[PDB]
């Protein structure tokens, strides 16, 4: 009997993780497992204490005791109210370099890097400067907020499925406007269920057809 | 004006964000502050004047707040679709037998909290679940409950909260409800309360009726 203890970042549930965790303990059924939400930072001084064995996050954070394997790099979209003028581009997408100066919310709000300092990276990357943030909680917060008339906000493309209303979400046309998904592990554990979470990741990964093999 | 307004999470999957949207068109010059607080921690948050409306799930009687029930909702089981209750997704079940059910509660807050009115539910019909855990929060229940890990009473604006693989099984029992209610500040007669009722009332009737 082993209490596997699994960190998450909230968009991942919209996913396959929990599909992912199902088959694993259906293969697994010995082994207990407990879900936390932690940023992709603090998933790095989780696993360095062994306060979780696996981490779920959307950034890569190089460090010593750390080993991390690139799941699946997924599309980001501009989520936007169905009313705001960049409708027009539903169909096109859009340029980062085209909403500078748009109201944007960034989340969440936790010790960096974030996937608020994964955007703002990205923007320096492509000599922009967002003139108009702000930071939010949580990525429903945000949408809620994108929803309530509260400006517009970069999301993964499995954030659309979510279920706030009224929203619409814009592709994004530039070549590095994507996120990667992560498993973080500790570089010294050998335990068995780090191989096993990963044939369940890549069992269910192959069922929806989004199949190369990781690593 | 800065109006200042507290909502609980799962407001947001539902009509609630459209409301907003209405009262900040029809009132542009007013600005609102949105800020996540429990329908607990509400009631001190409108005795400090910390916010002006609060928007909870539960009717926490006192006698500095006035709760404007704007809508009983129905609660529904979520549980993965190849649980053995999802025979009962056309019939739907009652709460006298999801008893001994693995069960999860939501979320971890001060209570009176959405958890504490569940079991009260049970308690009321004189029954005593075998099985509960508490969950942080409502997105994590139903991913729980995704992976495999047991049952949760949600609100049925719930089901379009996008975790993959679920069912939402009917409750059949008369008091199974959950309230979505104004909170405000008893004697407040500011012009604000009516207008944000106005605003709920025009976004229900358009839902109410429409769409085709
Ligand atoms: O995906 C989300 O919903 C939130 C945060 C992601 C990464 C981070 O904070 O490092
Ligand atoms: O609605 C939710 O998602 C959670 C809690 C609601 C009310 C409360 O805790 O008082």
């Amino acid at each position: 009997s082993q209490t596997l203890r699994i960190g998450y970042v909230s968009s991942l549930l919209y996913g396959l993780l929990p599909e992912i965790i199902y088959l694993f303990r259906q293969q697994n059924p010995e082994i207990h497992i407990e879900l936390i939400e932690c940023g992709t930072k603090d998933q790095i001084n989780a696993l360095k204490q062994g306060k979780i064995d696996l981490g779920f996050g959307r950034l890569k954070i190089t460090d010593p005791a750390i080993r991390h394997i690139v799941l699946h790099k997924e599309q980001l979209k501009l989520a936007i109210h169905k009313h705001h003028h960049l409708n027009q581009f539903a169909a096109t997408g859009v340029h980062l370099s085209q909403i500078i100066d748009e109201p944007m919310l960034l989340y969440p709000v936790s010790q960096k890097p974030n996937f608020a300092t994964f955007i703002q990276s990205l923007f320096t990357e492509l000599g922009l400067v967002p003139s108009k943030l702000t930071e939010i909680r949580e990525i429903q917060l945000a949408l809620g907020l994108v929803a309530a008339g509260e400006g517009v906000c970069i999301v993964p493309a499995s954030a659309m499925d979510i279920g706030v209303k009224n929203l619409l979400y814009i592709p994004i046309l530039d070549d590095d406007a994507y996120s990667p998904i992560s498993l973080a592990v500790r570089n010294m554990d050998h335990s068995n269920y780090i191989p096993k979470i990963l044939a369940c990741v890549q069992e269910v990964f192959a069922t929806h057809h989004i199949r190369p093999l990781i690593e």
